């Protein structure tokens, strides 16, 4: 017996099991079949038991109809033999839930921080068409901590394809991410992608023979190449050591390498023993200024002959008895075919001997004929010049050595006859055939040849075979089963997509014509990967879709299982990038030719492309189109990130020439907008050109000596060209020109609100500096035109990093409230809200809470804030992990005391908020505030709230601190408490009033916050008019961006301001602003209250008084922004900072010892979350981990190396009197002369006034110590 059926079952699938009786002992065979099944629960699902007789020399096809109600578990078919026949074999069956399978394509395997992950999702049914059932999917992407960063709740498919993207933020969560698609609630497919940060001063060296060495050369030529992980070439010295005879030193050369270098190593006498001898070469690369060394060793092979030979076998093994063709490929050492090598090829095992010469294509073709008994084939080649080559060819792993071959003798048209040619070793009594389509046996048959070896098998192509089917033939020779498969693909009914390149060569930077043809109106999905990108990461989506295009067990591959008798056996006969993420339609007729620009870069490409027609299904190209591009010539910069005014700077560059010859290069550094003064040249010079000879495959330096003129951003503009201008390259890089001192701009603000036509005159005493006047028709115009960066301070902590999140909610809040017709803004804010969400997930802890730090530092304050913060944002973005919020609110709820009180579990970094020294009134009121602002949260946690509101009620007459009370009041105001009015009046009673200014604030330490909470409660209690003097103060405390100086104040402040201005600003703006100063009078007009992005500058020169006349109806802010360039000088206020530059014994290394401690006062003996910034003198750069000597009194909770290693930021928890110290290690990596001094700063985060700055000087170098001979002044 031969029992064969599918190995898979489906809900409503037929199961046709085909039994063949060739056993001739009996005249019939009686069989019992049981197909049992059991769910994962343990419930019995299947007990379909059938009995049948299979007569001699025929087939019986059995159908098992499957119950619609199948669920995954444990299934198997059992063919046990009844009556007089001893037979019992069984085979386990798998459940396939879906009639569809899916594919996730991603443009890269790994991503650098600021990248955009691109993905396609492809759904295909069992016919390789787009599923007519499924219209959309459910795609979510999770970060390395499983957080739901994005989500497509209803991702509509087009031609079974969903295309989308995801931006990885500036400072993201590193590791493995997880795209996962879901259909009808069941996960269909899942792909991972990685995110790694490629920083550090770590570099790689490679050594290779520039030309494959011959014995005849008596010399080794080398290419030495050292690049940083960044992609930039390394400058340094290469120490070369060559070893000809074992570990005995033969030679030592040294060369300065600028990324790429050539070295020649000559020998005295080198006679080899064989025709190939290895040579060990050690290279030691010493990084230019640090002296950091990387050693690379390699075995460089030397050869006797100028050619090598390989054997091009038609197949890896020969079938004994059948002609085995092959050839010898003669390859020149690196390159051509060896056209004309004479020799004799000898295969003794067939008795074949030929003396010939390699042809034009460099080949000698062997068409051997091994007989029935041939073990190995000894292909031996001996040449007239003595060259020797022998490689053995072995026979196919003969499980039988008696085969059956099936050959489809004509094209497979639908309905038309299918003709096949069966060839078999034995004279056949019988053969079986089976036909699979859509995972089940469609047709079978017991064919009986008349003791023949050949049979012309003729079958009708039925409709159940459309469009992809597969036929399988089997028979018995001896007591072993032999078989063969054949593909039955109706080409006339399938997607015949093809993609091609032009008949021209591919030049990097130039454009190429892509010619593709296929089904009209079909979807096409192009992608091009860097072949080097498919390195350690893929070694790849293409194989999966290649595998999905069609279909060593040739049954389990055909989707079947096979059983036979106990004595019968089975046979077995066997810089970088990402570009061209396009998707096009075949359209018009039968081909669409898209035209594209090849990236200007030295890289090996890999170009794929699939196609999906709604009718015709999937199409694919065979091998991905593959080429490489070598950019002829390019320049590479090596520039400091920041320089100061009046320092002399060497801008280094490196030219690479990849052309055949050595050509002179011109490099021209341009003076863009008076930015750049070339040292020793007339100031009116617009450019400066130098010219250098550049050898092939060698890096050559070229530098310019400059000093910066204007502050801000210096554009470093360079054009280059070799070979008379035939090959050009240019770069547009930027060095940032910093002031000498830590500059901080002040901004005085006035606001007007006129409902009825009103004239008024606002004076502005301006009392070195530069001034700018701004009129802004909305609180948020300055804010939104700054969103992505609102604060002058770093924000690398859980609380601070919310500036990327919260301000966006509030800007979205307002725009929807007022019903803004400026969708243009809403878009920016909504986009930034999402990226803000992702950024913040980095501060999620394991227990569901949020912490001040990435790894540690869990916090109650923060958890309340972040949790409820997100709950609000939910109405503006789909992507929020709804349960993740709930689980964060639940962590919070449990942390409450029995009184209803909340304490901060973990260190104190925001004192007024996290201080328990005042009944924890602050934190309690805050947490209650957070819960109350969300309708879901208010109901779900109502019991926790009720306990808190009572704790406040019992505390109300006891609260005597303005901060605490302001929130307690806000809580009650939101709550709708009975004692709300009381609370607010007790707050009002604490207010500082200045009637000679129309200002009202709430005092001591955290004024901006307290006052904001206060105003919120006002607007709540409809005290709008009384809120106007409150606002007047707040608006005047704003930072230049439109926000407030710090994090929290911004958050509560902007909230307060928008809230009042919602209820006080007139429905229509129609007014004129007259600006009188010095001599001039400027005029501004506002007539559309609508528009937000609406800028009104004017730069007053250093004048005296300033007089503004507002006339009409509307809202407005009159801002006057003083910006300061001051002298850099030491200052201390309630912090004591000290600097000491320890000795290193190297000019090219700075180590600075820094010491900072808080100066206490009265009850205040400890600071808030304190940061230290370290600025380096121009040219210096900090390494990977530049900090050492760290004190354990107060430990650095977080480090931030920003600004291309110019600045190190150091987050502490707090500072006491106990000295907190460390030591920075920087390296002078750029030539900068006349260096102006740097500084270190310590500050309290949430208290502006408490800070300390200390200046320090490094050896300020001179112009002569730095200039190249051409640019040098006479004094050298
Ligand atoms: C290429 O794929 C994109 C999906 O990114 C398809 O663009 C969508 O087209 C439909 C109409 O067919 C629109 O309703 C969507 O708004 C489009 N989405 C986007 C993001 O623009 C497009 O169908 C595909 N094919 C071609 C030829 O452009
Ligand atoms: C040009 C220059 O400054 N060269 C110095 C050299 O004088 C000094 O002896 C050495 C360290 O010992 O470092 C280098
Ligand atoms: C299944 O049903 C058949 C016939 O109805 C019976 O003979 C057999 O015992 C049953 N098997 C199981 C495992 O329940
Ligand atoms: C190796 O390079 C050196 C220097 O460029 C040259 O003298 C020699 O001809 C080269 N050898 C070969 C085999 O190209
Ligand atoms: C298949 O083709 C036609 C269907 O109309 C039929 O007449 C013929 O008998 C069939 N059989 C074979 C063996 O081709
Ligand atoms: C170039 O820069 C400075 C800007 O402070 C200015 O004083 C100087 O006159 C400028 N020169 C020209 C030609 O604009
Ligand atoms: C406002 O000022 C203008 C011009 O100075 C003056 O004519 C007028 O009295 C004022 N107008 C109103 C409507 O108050
Ligand atoms: C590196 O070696 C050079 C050799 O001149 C020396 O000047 C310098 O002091 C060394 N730097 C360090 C960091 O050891």
């Amino acid at each position: 017996l031969l029992v064969v059926g599918p190995k898979f079952i489906r809900a409503n699938q037929e199961y046709t099991l085909v039994i063949s009786n060739f056993n001739s002992q009996l005249s019939k065979v009686d069989l019992l079949l049981k197909l049992e099944g059991e769910t994962d629960n343990g419930l019995s699902v299947l007990n379909v038991t059938k009995m049948v007789d299979v007569r001699r020399n025929m087939n019986r096809m059995i159908n098992f109809n499957m119950p619609e109600e199948l669920t995954a578990g444990n299934y198997k078919i059992t063919i046990d033999g009844q009556r007089g026949f001893s037979f019992h074999k069984e085979a386990e069956l798998v459940y396939l839930s879906k009639s569809i399978s899916g594919l996730i394509q991603v443009d890269k395997p790994v991503f650098k921080p600021g990248d955009t992950v691109n993905f396609r999702v492809i759904l295909l049914d069992t016919e390789l068409k787009p599923p007519a059932r499924v219209k959309s999917v459910y795609v979510t992407i999770r970060d390395p901590q499983r957080n739901v960063i994005r989500k497509w709740s209803t991702a509509k498919l087009y031609a079974g394809v969903f295309e989308s993207d995801l931006q990885i933020v500036p400072t993201p969560m590193l590791g493995v991410w997880n795209i996962s698609v879901e259909v009808e609630g069941e996960e269909l497919v899942s792909k991972t992608f990685e995110v790694k940060e490629y920083v550090l001063s770590t570099f790689d060296v490679q050594v290779m023979p520039s030309v494959i060495p011959l014995e005849e050369h008596q010399a080794v030529n080398l290419t030495i190449e050292a690049n940083y992980h960044f992609g930039k070439p390394v400058q340094g010295v290469a120490k070369v050591e060559l070893y000809l005879d074992d570990d005995k030193l033969n030679q030592k050369k040294e060369l300065t390498v600028y990324g790429k270098g050539q070295v020649e190593l000559r020998f005295d006498n080198f006679a080899m023993d064989a025709d190939q001898q290895d040579v060990r070469v050690k290279v030691s690369f010493i990084e230019q200024y640090t002296n950091r060394t990387v050693v690379k060793q390699s075995q460089i092979t030397v050869y006797r002959y100028a050619y090598r030979v390989e054997l091009i076998k038609e197949s890896p093994q020969f079938r004994p008895g059948l002609p085995f063709k092959c050839a010898l490929q003669f390859t020149h050492h690196d390159g051509t075919p060896a056209k004309g090598i004479t020799g004799k090829v000898e295969v003794s095992d067939v008795g074949f001997e030929t003396t010939t010469t390699s042809d034009n294509d460099g080949l000698i073709k062997l068409e051997l004929q091994p007989s029935e008994g041939t073990e190995q084939l000894g292909i031996n080649f001996n040449a007239v010049d003595g060259f020797f080559f022998y490689e053995d060819v072995n026979k196919v792993e003969t499980v039988t050595d008696a085969y059956i071959k099936l050959e489809l003798k004509s094209p497979i048209k639908r309905n038309k006859l299918m003709r096949f040619m069966v060839t078999c070793t034995e004279r056949m009594t019988f053969f079986v055939y089976y036909v699979m389509s859509k995972g089940n046996i469609i047709d079978a048959g017991f064919m009986r040849p008349n003791k023949q070896t050949k049979y012309l098998l003729q079958l009708n192509a039925t409709e159940k075979m459309i469009p992809k089917a597969k036929i399988l033939i089997a028979t018995v020779a001896g007591r072993t089963v032999v078989y063969d498969y054949a593909d039955l693909d109706f080409q006339e009914l399938r997607n015949n997509f093809d993609l091609s390149i032009d008949e021209q060569e591919i030049k990097p930077g130039r454009q190429i014509e892509l010619s593709m043809s296929g089904r009209p109106g079909a979807y096409v999905g192009l992608a091009a990967y860097d072949k080097a990108l498919l390195l350690f990461n893929k070694n790849l989506f293409w194989e999966d879709i290649g595998q999905v295009f069609d279909g060593f067990d040739i049954f389990h591959s055909l989707g079947l299982f096979a059983r036979t008798l106990d004595d019968i056996l089975f046979d077995s006969a066997n810089f970088q990038e990402s570009w061209l993420w396009k998707n096009v339609s075949i359209g018009r007729s039968g081909s669409r030719k898209l035209i594209e620009v090849v990236p200007d870069t030295t890289t090996s490409w890999y170009l794929t492309g699939f196609s999906i027609d709604p009718v015709y299904g999937l199409g694919i190209i065979k091998k991905p189109i593959q080429f490489t591009t070598v950019q002829p010539f390019y320049i590479v910069e090596n520039l400091p990130y920041s320089i100061k005014r009046g320092e002399a700077v060497v801008l280094q560059f490196t030219l690479f020439n990849n052309l055949g010859a050595e050509y002179i290069a011109d490099v021209t550094l341009y003076n863009v907008a008076n930015q750049t003064e070339f040292v020793g040249r007339p100031d009116t010079d617009l450019s400066y050109t130098k010219s250098v000879s550049v050898p092939p495959k060698v890096g050559v330096p070229i530098s310019f000596l400059i000093k910066a003129r204007k502050l801000g951003e210096m554009a470093v503009r360079v054009k280059a060209s070799i070979m008379l201008g035939h090959e050009t390259d240019a770069l547009e890089k930027v060095i940032r020109v910093m002031p000498e001192s830590l500059a901080q701009p002040k901004m005085d603000t006035s606001f007007f609100c006129f409902d009825d036509y009103k004239n008024q005159t606002f004076p502005f005493n301006l009392d070195s500096k530069k001034i700018e006047f701004r009129l802004n028709p909305n609180l948020l115009t300055m804010v939104i035109k700054n969103l992505d960066n609102l604060l002058a301070v770093p924000t690398g902590c859980g609380e601070q990093n919310m500036v990327k999140f919260v301000p966006n909610i509030l800007v979205l809040d307002y725009l929807y409230a007022t019903g803004s017709k400026e969708q243009h803004l809403i878009d920016k804010a909504t986009n930034l809200l999402r990226q803000g969400y992702q950024n913040q997930m980095r501060y999620r802890q394991t227990d569901g809470s949020f912490g001040v730090w990435e790894k540690s530092g869990s916090s109650v304050f923060l958890t309340a804030f972040v949790a409820t913060s997100m709950q609000t944002a939910s109405k503006y973005m789909n992507d929020i992990d709804a349960a993740m919020v709930e689980k964060a609110l639940d962590w919070l709820a449990s942390k409450q005391h029995s009184s209803g009180r909340f304490d901060e579990t973990g260190k104190v970094w925001h004192k007024d908020m996290q201080g328990g020294l005042r009944n924890g009134v602050a934190l309690t009121s805050y947490v209650l505030t957070a819960l109350l602002e969300n309708d879901i949260a208010k109901v779900k946690h109502a019991v926790v709230i009720q306990n808190g509101m009572n704790y406040l009620s019992n505390q109300l007459a006891f609260i005597n601190n303005p901060y605490d009370l302001s929130i307690a009041t806000y809580a009650m105001m939101l709550n709708g408490h009975t004692m709300k009015k009381e609370a607010l009046d007790k707050l009002i009673d604490m207010s500082i009033s200045d009637n000679n200014k129309k200002e009202r604030y709430w005092g001591t330490t955290n004024q901006i916050e307290t006052t904001a909470y206060a105003l919120l409660s006002f607007v709540m209690a409809e005290k709008y008019l009384d809120g106007i003097p409150v606002m007047n103060w707040l608006v005047n405390q704003r930072y230049v961006t439109g926000s407030f100086p710090r994090t929290q104040d911004t958050f509560v402040g902007l909230k307060a301001l928008t809230k009042l201005a919602e209820k006080i600003s007139p429905s229509r703006n129609d007014y004129t602003v007259q600006l009188k100063y010095k001599k001039n009078t400027k005029y501004f007009n506002i007539n559309s209250e609508q528009i937000d992005v609406q800028n009104f500058l004017e730069i007053p020169e250093d004048t005296k008084k300033l007089e503004i006349n507002v006339g009409g109806i509307g809202f407005g802010l009159l801002e006057v922004i003083y910006q300061f360039d001051l002298n850099l000088v030491n200052f201390e206020h309630r912090f004591k900072l000290d600097l000491e530059k320890q000795n290193t014994g190297s000019d090219y290394e700075l180590r600075l010892r820094v010491c900072a401690n808080y100066i206490p006062e009265l009850t205040d003996s400890q600071s808030n979350m304190a940061l230290i910034e370290v600025t380096l003198p121009s040219g210096y750069v900090v390494d990977r981990n530049p900090i050492s000597e760290q004190t354990t009194v107060n430990p650095i909770q977080n480090m931030e190396i920003r600004y291309g290693g110019t600045s190190v930021v150091l987050y502490y928890y707090k500072m006491g009197t106990e000295r907190n110290c460390f030591t920075v290690t920087a390296y002078r990596r750029f030539k900068v002369a006349l260096k102006r001094p740097a500084y270190v700063v310590v500050y309290d985060y949430y208290n502006t006034n408490l800070n300390a700055i200390k200046v320090y000087e490094v050896d300020k170098q001179n112009v002569c110590e730095i200039c190249e001979e051409e640019d040098c002044p006479a004094e050298c």
